[PDB]
């Protein structure tokens, strides 16, 4: 059940999969939502060791289980590439500034 732990938020494989599908879809159609225009390029400034090739894109995953639609994105993100492969699940929770830490 608790496949990904972002601070206090708990996400299953299904939650991540659903969010990723939604984010990849908007990416494919060239659409964005929210004040920060998601999904958008994730440059991996943090230098996480992803097993899949770039380019990466960040998209909000909501603890409520809802699919992001432009409102408040929260602290967590799913990262995917052009092949719709999951690079990882990251969060602002437990990090300084606008930096990210990986969910475990
Ligand atoms: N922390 C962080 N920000 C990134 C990265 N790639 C792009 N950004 C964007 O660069 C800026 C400074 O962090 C923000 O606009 C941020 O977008 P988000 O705020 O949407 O994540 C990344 O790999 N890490």
């Amino acid at each position: 059940a608790c496949d990904y732990t972002c601070g206090s938020a708990c996400y299953s494989s299904s939650d991540v999969s659903t969010a990723q599908a939604a984010g990849y879809k908007l990416h494919e159609d060239g659409e964005t939502v929210g004040s920060n225009s998601y999904p958008h390029k994730y440059n991996n400034y943090e230098g996480f060791d992803f097993s899949v090739s770039s380019p990466y894109y960040e998209w909000p995953i909501l603890s409520s289980g809802d699919v992001y639609s432009g409102g408040s994105p929260g602290a967590d993100r799913v990262v995917f590439n052009e092949n719709n492969q999951l690079a990882g699940v990251i969060t602002h929770t437990g990090a300084s500034g606008n930096n990210f830490v990986e969910c475990t």
